[PDB]
């Protein structure tokens, strides 16, 4: 059942993509449509809508139709959700919740750790942000779904520090420095990648755990610094080789200022050479949710 396209009212542009756009839209007369949405009375219902340009290539339309298939199965509080589609006619549309605070890298960058002595954020809230990401990945693991590009730039933030995992792709200018590009090869977020992904292209739930470790390091750094930021792309790839050789010469991300040694030891577990020794997301969530409880 197509969402009624006529009820979508443009407001502003959230994203310029290569073959489409993401727009912020209001939903005209929202009460008629509620079954999958929830709207407070007398307030504007805002949604994000990904629209395929109606003259986009056949390749682009194919990729869009597959993304609809993938999005359709995602049903978890910490993964973005498909509210509806308009695909029986053109332009093809997907609809999702509006997350008013944008991506998590930009959001956290504007905050400082609160000073007990005295926009800020507390240590327990940082853990709450991290645990929501772990819960989202826990869900994806039960689907045997491998993300392949977990990073704070790919998470969205709503009200009250709620987090949802997304996947923007790798084309945004703002994050060009986070990807390694070689002609004729896949574009690769090497600073977030397990050693076996870099050397063999093997992406698994276990390499998603490695990437979660880096993502947790980002959060505890308040997104103030790039992983391995003082090293070149070449040195990061060479480091992957040192994990393989296993002669004690591989290096790790350092402990953030806001990060206690216990939590750092969890990050190091996420970066275990052997993929089967890395913790499952069910245990990562538990650790982080306990600590954030008090
Ligand atoms: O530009 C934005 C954006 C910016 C600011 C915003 N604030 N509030 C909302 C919002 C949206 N994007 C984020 C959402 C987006 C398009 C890019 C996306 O990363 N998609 C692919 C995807 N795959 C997965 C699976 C791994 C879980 N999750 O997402 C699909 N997806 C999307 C967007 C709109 C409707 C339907 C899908």
């Amino acid at each position: 059942v197509d969402f009624p396209r006529s009820r979508l009212r443009f407001k502003e542009k959230l994203g310029e993509g290569q073959f489409g756009e993401v727009h912020l839209c209001e939903v005209d007369s929202p009460q008629d449509l509620v079954s999958p949405l929830n709207v407070r009375k007398g307030h504007p219902l805002l949604v994000a809508v990904k629209i395929l340009r109606p003259d986009a290539t056949k390749n682009a339309r194919n990729d869009f139709l597959k993304e609809v298939k993938i999005m359709s199965r995602l049903k978890d509080p910490n993964i973005i959700r498909l509210l509806g589609v308009c695909v029986q006619d053109d332009p093809l549309c997907m609809i999702t919740d509006y997350m008013e605070n944008g991506d998590l890298n930009q959001f956290l960058s504007a905050h400082q750790l609160e000073d007990k002595a005295a926009p800020t954020i507390s240590y327990p809230m940082l853990l709450h942000v991290a645990a929501q990401i772990a819960s989202g990945m826990r869900y994806l693991a039960t689907l045997n779904f491998v993300h392949r590009d977990l990073a704070t730039r790919n998470c969205l933030v709503g009200e009250n520090f709620t987090i949802k995992i997304a996947d923007f792709g790798m084309s945004r200018n703002l994050y060009a420095g986070d990807y390694y590009r070689v002609q004729g090869r896949a574009v690769l977020p090497i600073r977030w990648m397990a050693w076996e992904c870099i050397l063999m292209g093997k992406f698994t739930t276990a390499s998603d755990v490695w990437a979660f470790g880096v993502t947790l390091w980002e959060v505890l750094m308040l997104c103030r610094a790039q992983p391995f930021g003082q090293l070149t792309d070449e040195q990061v790839i060479e480091n992957a080789g040192e994990f393989f050789r296993d002669q004690g010469r591989q290096v790790y991300l350092s402990r953030p200022p806001a990060c206690p040694q216990g939590l750092y030891e969890l990050m190091l577990r996420c970066w275990s050479r052997e993929s089967e020794q890395r913790p499952p997301f069910s245990q990562l969530h538990r650790f982080l949710a306990e600590d954030a409880l008090n």
